[PDB]
């Protein structure tokens, strides 16, 4: 099962899976569901990404997104070899959700092209969410006319989604990997408690993650070819950054672009070759972990048991286990 802040997550448990071949069938099954007690959706669709001939056609088309809204006790799992050209939102008073083994790529909608998005609102905030062994990709291409938004977020949460494990995911060819707190005014995000572990982040730009407020544990992740910034801790947030493998990454551990800085507790990180650093434009305060020195001690017990892969073994371990179609290997 899940390790970390989302450890209690069971999703739809042992309920007999409902096979769903399209995002419409998936949505219909969610809509018919009573909202609690358990629902397991086995997604069997096999989207052919070769059908997308132009990676800049996507942003101007409307988003295709499945919604779990105010419903609990749900597993969404991709069958092996399954592929989705739609995204998933979990919104409001929605709890105990597993999203697993999904391959999600090249989504329509641009700024609206959410891959996996977890969202608090006036009705409540999601909790006990396990985002595990998914493969999420797009393009680094900046399309003509698109603004900064040819695609959008990879694995995102905001407005005080709490108690979440984001584990063994593979996110590549992706500009904005992981949002955690949508703006400096997202005060509900002080509640966020997120464990990011054993994720593969390769050929990506930034937000790996972007953390605003709350507490995080970012351990045993492999970072390679991250071109703008990596872990960006902001607005008083504190990240415990433990036994990750970093290589070919600019600004691996930083705080920038918020009105107030965030902090890190660094230990046992493998720092490989190709680390670069840069200074942000603007007058907002910033910090670069140039010497890998902690700026705050993690202020409380993590309240869970976890086992650490030796940092030097992380690259190989994560390459071996991260993403969809891996039999959920750990």
């Amino acid at each position: 099962g899940p390790v970390g802040y989302g450890a209690a997550t069971t999703g739809g448990g042992n309920k007999v899976p409902v096979n769903v071949a399209t995002f419409e069938a998936m949505q219909s099954a969610i809509d018919s569901y009573s909202g609690s007690g358990g629902l397991v959706l086995n997604y069997t669709g096999k989207f052919d990404f070769g059908t997308i001939k132009d990676v800049c056609a996507q942003w101007k088309l409307p988003a295709k997104t499945v919604q779990i809204k105010n419903k609990s006790d749900v597993t969404i799992k991709g069958a092996n070899g399954s592929a989705a050209n739609f995204g998933i939102r979990v919104v409001g008073n929605a709890h105990n959700v597993i999203i697993q083994n999904m391959t999600i790529g090249l989504l329509q909608g641009g700024e609206d092209a959410d891959s996996i998005s977890l969202e608090g609102n006036s009705s409540g905030e999601p909790s006990k969410i396990w985002v595990d062994h998914n493969t999420v990709f797009a393009s680094l291409t900046k399309c003509s006319g698109a603004g900064d938004a040819s695609f959008d977020g990879g694995i995102d949460m905001k407005k005080g989604v709490h108690h979440v494990t984001v584990s063994y995911n593979y996110v590549y060819n992706y500009q904005k990997v992981a949002l955690n707190g949508y703006s400096d005014s997202d005060t509900k995000n002080s509640a966020a408690r997120t464990t990011y572990h054993h994720n593969r982040f390769e050929n990506v730009e930034s937000r790996v993650p972007l953390q605003r407020r709350g507490l995080s544990h970012i351990y045993n992740n492999y970072f390679n070819n991250v071109t703008t910034s990596g872990i960006n801790v902001r607005m008083g947030g504190i990240a415990k950054i433990e036994s990750n493998y970093f290589e070919n990454i600019k600004n691996p551990v930083t705080s920038r672009d918020s009105s107030e800085i965030g902090y890190w507790d660094l230990i046992n990180n493998y720092v490989g070759s190709g680390i670069t650093w840069g200074t942000p434009d603007g007058s907002k305060p910033y910090a670069n972990a140039t010497n890998w020195i902690s700026t705050k001690v993690f202020p409380e017990s993590l309240g869970y048991i976890y086992t650490v892969t030796p940092a030097a073994q992380v690259k190989a371990k994560v390459i071996a286990t991260a993403g969809a179609g891996k039999n959920l290997a750990e």
